[PDB]
């Protein structure tokens, strides 16, 4: 025994059989449910600490050796892990040899043997023990080879994920790389070299077999059997274009479908806006016209994938026909060893499609990650003072200090001479860019040094900027790895005011807030942050300026609470940006361009008549997937037909090479159709398939053949792509067409992101992934069926061995694979967490380093990284289980194949008992594909699952005129957003009359915002009623309700496209119109001077036109129409002196002939109107006009607008 783990204990035999894991296996079925408890901690041999101080070291003796530049870390990884990867080369060799040499050599003396006329039971034995022996230790080879690297894998990923976190907390250059590459090297650059160091490996595996069985096939045959050789070589870089093909296909018609993502964000976010203006035929017209363009470069693209998921048996029929054709043909002689020999060896190298191009990938992917890894390990690392003053009285000491930056001596500061002593209150104010933040980071140590010496003599208490804060519990951020005193913990609650904070939170000192804070404000974040300074306890305290945005009074107060009585013995650098919190600092100092100009307190400051002085005088001044999935899946697919002409196809598809290889059999077992040639004095019939004479015939069936099997291949792959991509294509349609139909409170309840993800993850993995999952899945499984059934019928006692084999199979099945799912969940659970500490870590790093505390998150990291890679490490060695069970299972099947053959010697022709060995030694690695593939289908068969049930949860005829007028009254209105909601509506009557200014208004939640989309029946009315021009509004059709209406948002929207797409969606208007509203709106020069004339093309949100424009855009807008009620909401304050003038008097200007139902916030913007309801609480209390109502000072109107005058 070496350690607790089960790994370290097992010896050779449990090792190489998985044998370890059949202790949590059965537990695991017993409960149904892993945790992790359940999972053992990860052992010592693969800890962080252990790799992590080898790996540095080999990584600081290359450095020493080679040099900092020529160095390579390609050479460190090779190095560190030589020692698991030379024994796991040997065992790849020694298991790829043992088979090939089973097919070669077991297979070929077992057919030899077959075809003779004596019968010896010992020799059959023995070849039937030493085959499965033979195949026995190769699988068991393999698994051990497996085992090995999946060790050193996980111990490099171990080392190298917390050097890599080290690097980035020891950097000075934050802002050389960006927010998402830093996250990404230290959780995914790992796992990439983790799975690299598992399955590309075995570089030297499928090509070592596949030349050998080049190098073989020439010795039994003639010179033929290099065609077969060039046949393999020829494909292989077919498959691989093709492979090639598709990938250059994928990551192309992205932009499409992030456009299509981007058009569905946009409906769904403005959907009151589109709901509320009849635009819907036009946008679901743009999102089909988007949908049929991806789903043309999408065809194309699974046209090309589904050519290389099944290509295991087709290459070797391929070359076997071609190899025989021209054999026979050119009078060289073929027996049925001869020939099944040839099949074997190619079904041996035909493992090597499966794994060669994963491992190129792979070892790609770990290249370009060692590369980026070198490129963070050649940045300059920060440093931190550790001179201290001759005298222990001075805190900071630095004489004539240059002090550059880096951009690299970038020339910032210039003779600084302080002199900061124990205990004082200074501070440090200047121009922005003059190298205030330069001599801030230089006293936290991230400045490199010319001339002159810096003495620090304490810790830095340094708050930064923009308060990036921890990303966990509100305890743990004031204590900061500190021991938790209540005593210092009220002192520091109170002289900071973080009572009422605590009071309005909801778990108050159990709040856990983000690593930007959701439930918290700018303001709370830097209170929080001095609350930590303060907690922290520190000699030096570099105060980074905490209230540039803060607030004034509480601002004061807690700056006068904290930094001058708790921050008395401890020395203050505050920044200073508003120039009164220095009244009472001991020394003011003034530097402009890096040199200090001004010295003394504050009283020096201004008698010295400096820019100080004038500084201060100016701003004093100033789970299980249900059978309803599968069924509706086919069922949109096209039905039952749509799913029984794609099994048909794939079993066709089969059974041509099915087909081919059972007429290659009859070929061999046929003979030279019973005819007698003349070998001199001897006429006895013959035995060689050469003196057929029907042999022209054969090979022209065994060429149509391929060619049939190529077709039915060709429409397969044309047919399956086009099944499984209607399904997507009517599912979104239907989801589509009952989303935008369905009432608005499913966008109020529901959030918006949630309904988004259902098309831009959900249907592009409907779209990519399932199908290409389903396909091979379907494919192995009609594969094993016809080589079950083929296999069986040659020996009809299959079916008897095969039935307690096929008990034993569900069994494992129902056994395993929850383990996986439970194994993977623990990885996602620990991996998400480990996504915490990091994304912290790296948005704010400048804290940490001044705080010195670099030493418990890198214990943290650790930590999490080893808890996170231990489930890892446990689901990967799950995988090799599984595969050396059904191995288990595989080679029973072909022992008893074997000795089916063997025991009928005599009774079965050649050509049966080979066909039936190839295709057992065929069966290998097929259950164990068979079974990830289904669980893959289950897996991916969620997604379907999450977008279904989405689809399952005239009266009065208007008049071609109407409205002929603007007359809009309310007959006691009754109205409610939602069911058992507060009411919004109550009795609300009045009349309106056509040419108003209404200039609605009221308090927040009164029910201003209800009207509006109340007019619009957004949400159908509870009760009253509501007549326009003497019609009531409700039994009029959609269309015809919200198609005479006009209204303009709180907020201007603009839609990604056209200028003439966002002004006229339907293409119905005429241009002359758009030119007079657009010139009435005052837009024609600056509309006119673009490039494209209109034609300019807008980005979302009008990101390419100003604040001004965007509005006036939607003032526009409405006017083409030339709708008689408008119900334009807030303009969202004034903007400027002029363009809010001239905003108003285009608004009055345009729609001055009709009804104005504008709602305003702004009690200066709605004076003028012809008359003004006020309605609180959702009743109408006051209509009177506001100039009657202005001159009644014991109206409300009259108290607001009074308030609004004196604030």
């Amino acid at each position: 025994s070496k350690h607790q783990h089960p790994v370290d204990n097992a010896g050779l035999f449990s090792c190489m059989t998985f044998s370890w894991l059949s202790s949590l296996a059965r537990v695991a079925h017993k409960k149904g449910e892993l945790s992790m408890e359940d999972v053992w901690s990860l052992s010592k041999h693969e800890s962080s600490d252990v790799n992590c101080r080898r790996l540095e070291r080999l990584w600081q003796e290359e450095l020493n050796e080679v040099g900092p530049d020529a160095a390579s870390l390609r050479r460190v990884v090779w190095i560190f892990c030589r020692t698991r990867l030379i024994l796991s080369i040997v065992c790849l060799m020694i298991t790829q040899l043992a088979g090939f040499s089973g097919p070669a050599f077991m297979v070929k003396h077992l057919l030899e043997y077959t075809q003779a006329t004596e019968s010896n039971l010992q020799y059959s034995l023995l070849l039937v023990l030493g085959l499965l022996l033979t195949e026995i230790v190769r699988s068991w080879s393999l698994a051990l080879t497996a085992a090995l690297n999946y060790r050193t894998g996980v111990r490099l990923r171990g080392a190298i994920l917390t050097m890599a976190f080290k690097k980035i907390l020891k950097l000075k250059n934050i802002k050389e790389k960006s927010l998402g590459e830093l996250i990404n090297i230290c959780s995914n650059d790992g796992q990439r070299m983790a799975e690299a160091a598992a399955v590309g490996s075995l570089l030297a595996g499928g090509p070592v077999v596949a030349i050998l069985g080049m190098i073989y096939n020439v010795i039994i045959l003639g010179p033929t059997g290099f065609l077969g050789s060039a046949v393999f070589i020829l494909f292989y870089p077919a498959m691989m274009f093709a492979s090639r093909l598709t990938a250059y296909f994928r990551r192309k018609c992205v932009a499409a479908t992030d456009e299509r993502v981007q058009k569905m964000n946009e409906v769904l976010t403005y959907i009151k806006f589109i709901k509320m203006y009849a635009w819907v035929k036009a946008f679901s017209q743009s999102v089909q016209k988007i949908r049929e363009e991806e789903r043309r470069i999408l065809e194309k693209a699974g046209y090309f994938q589904s050519i290389t998921v099944g290509v295991a048996p087709i290459v070797v029929v391929i070359a076997s026909v071609v190899t025989f054709s021209v054999h026979m043909t050119l009078g060289f002689d073929l027996t049925a060893a001869q020939a099944f020999t040839v099949v074997t060896v190619f079904n041996s190298m035909t493992f090597a499609l499966k794994v060669t191009p994963a491992s190129v990938k792979s070892l790609s992917e770990a290249s370009v990650a060692v590369d980026r890894f070198k490129s963070l390990f050649l940045m300059e690392e920060v440093h931190m003072i550790k001179n201290k003053p001759a005298s222990p009285h001075i805190k900071i000491e630095m004489k004539n200090a240059t002090l550059a930056w880096d951009s690299r001596l970038q020339r910032t500061l210039h003779s600084i001479d302080l002199e900061i002593q124990e205990g004082k209150l200074v501070g440090i104010c200047g121009s922005v860019g003059s190298g205030k933040t330069s001599l801030i980071s230089a006293i936290l140590g991230q400045m490199t040094l010319l001339e002159g010496s810096i003495a620090i003599s304490g810790t830095f208490a340094y708050v930064a900027q923009q308060a990036w804060i921890l990303n966990a519990t509100l305890r743990d951020n004031i204590l900061f790895g500190k021991e938790y005193d209540e005593e210092r913990y009220n002192s520091v609650l109170n002289s900071c005011c973080l009572r009422p904070d605590l009071a309005i939170l909801p778990s108050s000192d159990l709040t856990e807030i983000g690593e930007r804070g959701a439930n918290l404000s700018g303001g709370q974040r830097q209170r929080i942050s001095l609350a930590r300074a303060l907690y922290s306890d520190r000699s030096i305290y570099i105060l980074d300026d905490p209230l540039s945005a803060l607030d004034a009074h509480v601002g004061n107060h807690i700056f006068n609470s904290a930094i001058r009585k708790h921050l008395k013995s401890k020395t203050v650098l505050f920044v200073t940006h508003q120039l009164q919190y220095l009244v009472d600092c001991d020394e003011v100092i003034f530097m402009k361009e890096g040199c200090i100009t001004e010295r003394g307190t504050h009283e020096e400051l201004m008698n010295l008549n400096g820019d100080y002085a004038t500084i201060f005088n100016n701003l004093l001044l100033g789970g299980s997937v249900p059978w309803s999935v599968y069924g509706v899946y086919i069922q949109a697919a096209g039905g039952p037909l749509a799913f029984l002409v794609i099994m048909a196809l794939f079993m066709l598809n089969v059974g041509s090479t099915a087909f081919s290889t059972w007429w290659l059999s009859y070929w061999i077992k046929q003979g030279s159709g019973n005819t007698t040639v003349t070998r001199g004095n001897e006429t006895s019939v013959s035995d060689s398939m050469k003196d057929n004479p029907h042999m022209q015939y054969y090979a022209s069936i065994y060429a149509l053949s391929m060619a049939v099997m190529l077709i039915l291949k060709a429409i397969r792959g044309v047919v399956f792509v086009k099944g499984t991509l209607r399904a997507s294509s009517r599912l979104h349609d239907e989801l589509f067409r009952r989303i935008l139909r369905s009432p608005m409170k499913f966008f109020d309840t529901t959030p918006t992101g949630r309904i988004l993800n259902r098309f831009s993850k959900d249907m592009d993995e409907v779209d990519v992934r399932l199908p290409a999952q389903a396909e091979m899945f379907i494919q192995n499984v009609i594969l094993v069926f016809f080589c079950v059934g083929m296999i069986a019928g040659v020996f009809p006692w299959f079916l008897v061995a095969v039935g307690p084999l096929v008990i034993l199979f569900s069994v494992l099945h129902i056994v395993s694979r929850v383990l996986i799912r439970e194994l993977k969940r623990l990885d996602n659970i620990t991996q998400s967490p480990f996504l915490s500490h990091i994304t912290s870590s790296i948005q704010g790093l400048a804290t940490i380093h001044a705080y010195n505390k670099g030493q418990e998150f890198l214990h943290r990291y650790q930590e999490l990284l080893d808890d996170n890679q231990a489930p890892f490490f446990l689901a990967t060695c799950a995988m090799r289980w599984l595969a050396v069970r059904l191995d288990l299972i595989s080679i029973a099947l072909i022992t008893t194949t074997g000795l089916m053959i063997v025991l009928m010697h005599g009774q079965i022709p050649p050509a049966y008992a080979g066909l039936a060995i190839s295709y057992a030694v065929q069966l290998t690695g097929l259950f164990q594909a068979t079974v990830r593939l289904a669980s893959e289908t289950e897996a991916r068969f969620t997604s379907v699952e999450r977008i279904n049930h989405y689809i399952k949860t005239k009266n009065k005829a208007p008049s071609p005129d109407w409205p002929q007028e603007g007359e809009v009254t309310f007959e006691n209105a009754e109205m409610r957003y939602r069911e058992n909601l507060p009411l919004v509506l109550k009795k609300v009557s009045f009349t309106i009359k056509p040419k108003e200014k209404i200039g609605i208004v009221g308090r927040t939640g009164s029910g201003k915002s209800s009207l509006g989309m109340a007019l619009f029946r957004l949400v159908e009315l509870s009760g009253g009623c509501i007549k326009i021009d003497g019609v009531r509004i409700s039994d009029i059709g959609l269309a015809d309700l919200r198609s005479k209406l006009s209204i303009i948002p709180q907020e201007p929207v603009l839609f990604s496209g056209t200028v003439r797409s966002n002004l006229d969606p339907f293409n119905q208007y005429t241009e002359d119109q758009i030119w007079d509203a657009l010139e009435r709106t005052h837009m024609k020069e600056c509309i006119a001077q673009l490039p494209l004339k209109l034609e300019s093309e807008v980005m979302e949100n009008g990101d390419n036109f100003s604040v001004g424009e965007r509005q006036l855009l939607c003032i526009a807008r409405a006017l083409l129409r030339h709708c008689k009620i408008l119900i334009l909401d807030e303009a969202t304050a004034a903007m400027d002196t002029e363009t809010d003038l001239l905003i108003q008097e285009t608004i009055r200007e345009a729609f001055a002939d009709c009804t104005m139902l504008t709602i305003a916030h702004r009690l200066h913007t709605v004076l003028g109107s012809d008359r003004i309801m006020v309605l609180a609480q959702g009743q109408v209390v006051e209509f009177d006009t506001p100039s009657v109502l202005l001159s009644n000072d014991s109206s409300r109107f009259y108290a607001m607008f009074a308030a609004a005058e004196n604030k």
